[PDB]
């Protein structure tokens, strides 16, 4: 039993909650988590979370994982995959039942710019992910402050960049040179998505990360680096293959930079100052 | 090129546009048809529409089909399947390119109450629907007045009953006897869906119509007829298997009964007076 939805009452009066292609934009007040948790638990949903922690960023893993255990997908099956050049430096964090962590070592400047999309592409294709239903790909220099759960899950999602959710499209920092595979013309574009939080089913994350990696290789062969690297390619991809959910900036925020505006009812996953 | 969606501007301020399980509720102003038409045409989407026209209701087929040709899925591949006890009386209506019609003869009072779900179940399982991607199941005593297009398409959809979209759940005319397979308790239920317009992918319409038919057979064996026949079973089904889109009453209206309220910007598919 849960409160009856009310057809004549908007779920939010201050923000857009569905895109023009009918993908939900996920804000607090738009979902009932009990119904979603039931639907996803009925499928024994397993969520993989990938995170890169390279060089001095390995220091952010302790708080990232401690707070993920408090707030990410609690009650569902979770497997963290930590990609790092220092596997020995991964903190031993105690995990709830049904949750596990694997450490994946990274080897070996444009190839580093390509590393995230290349490595997730290769990894997402492996047979040991047979049990994993969705992949969520986030940055490590962050903490969870509030619920991040199965409301986000869908075949393909991106996240509204916290600096640009209010901007008109010509102000978006899309790649603007026609020479680059990431090019988006002045008059095109739905949203500016941030590279720090995207995901989807395993098949849709294989497709996204393969397309971004292959596009970046083409740019490198031509001597061009997109203005915001794999984020520029992510935006080009999501423009052409529209996400089936879009996460609001509740899911990717910087409070030191941007404070706490009235349109954010919760700050769920935030930059570490 | 299309107008940029505006994150800080609700798509509607007067109605709920997403359910608590994050399924879009389809109202005018919530979608951009050009983007949807592109996505669906890229998949060469074929829509089957089923309609029953029995005894004197065969008289409603001429206006139903003439207006469907003006307003239903125009530009996409459509196949009408007319189920009738008078195949000879089906009007010869001229169809646009890419659109065809087949006539399916019905044979042979509780078995008539079961006929729609039984017949669609049997039909949806046939190999000649290999090319068909979605099934839309509507009543014949209706006309199209305005656009009904691929915005509705999704794995599973129901339609808000025009008499009840404003009602609280205890006022819903759900089956209330625990003896019936359609039973829904006082404190349960999201919406009251009408049996006159439901649909989804072929697989989801096989599942819905098989479950409703099998449930109604169980009730008949027990000497119970649900209060609103297959509509009572439809509601029980959609309560347990939540629809991935819900159509607003723009898609199922009676203007003689209910007029033209401010929350309806378009009257798309309406009862014939
Ligand atoms: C003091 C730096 C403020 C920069 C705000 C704009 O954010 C940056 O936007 C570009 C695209 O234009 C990239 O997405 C870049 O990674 C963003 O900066 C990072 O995210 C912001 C929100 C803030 O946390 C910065 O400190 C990060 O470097
Ligand atoms: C004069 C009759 C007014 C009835 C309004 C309520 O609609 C009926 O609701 C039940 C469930 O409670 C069934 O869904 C039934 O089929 C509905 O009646 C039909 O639809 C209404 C909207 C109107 O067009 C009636 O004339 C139909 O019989």
């Amino acid at each position: 039993v849960y409160p009856q939805p009310k057809v004549l009452t908007p779920s939010r009066k201050d923000v857009l909650v569905v895109t023009p292609w009918l993908a939900p934009i996920v804000w607090e007040g738009t979902f009932n988590i009990d119904i979603l948790n039931e639907q996803f638990r009925l499928q024994n949903t397993t969520i993989g979370l990938t995170v890169f922690a390279i060089k001095k960023y390995v220091a952010f893993l302790k708080l990232f994982l401690e707070t993920a255990e408090k707030h990410f997908m609690v009650g569902h099956r979770v497997h963290y995959y930590v990609f790092t050049d220092q596997p020995a430096a991964v903190p031993r964090v105690t995990l709830g039942t049904g949750r596990q962590l694997s450490v994946l070592e990274v080897g070996a400047w444009q190839d580093v710019s390509m590393r995230r999309m290349e490595m997730i592409s290769d990894f997402s294709e492996r047979r040991f992910l047979s049990e994993v239903d969705y992949l969520v790909c986030v940055d490590v220099d962050m903490e969870f402050r509030d619920h991040v759960g199965v409301e986000i899950l869908t075949p393909l999602f991106g996240t509204l960049h916290p600096s640009f959710y209010g901007s008109s499209r010509e102000a978006f920092t899309y790649e603007r040179r026609p020479q680059s595979q990431a090019y988006i013309p002045k008059d095109e574009g739905d949203f500016y998505y941030m590279g720090a939080f995207f995901g989807g089913s395993v098949q849709e994350v294989q497709r996204l990360t393969r397309a971004c990696h292959q596009a970046m290789m083409v740019d490198q062969a031509n001597g061009i680096e997109a203005v915001w690297h794999d984020e520029s390619h992510l935006n080009k991809y999501l423009l052409r293959h529209k996400p089936t959910k879009v996460l609001s900036p509740e899911y990717l925020w910087d409070q030191q930079l941007l404070g706490w505006p009235a349109v954010l009812r919760k700050l769920r996953f935030t930059a570490v100052p």
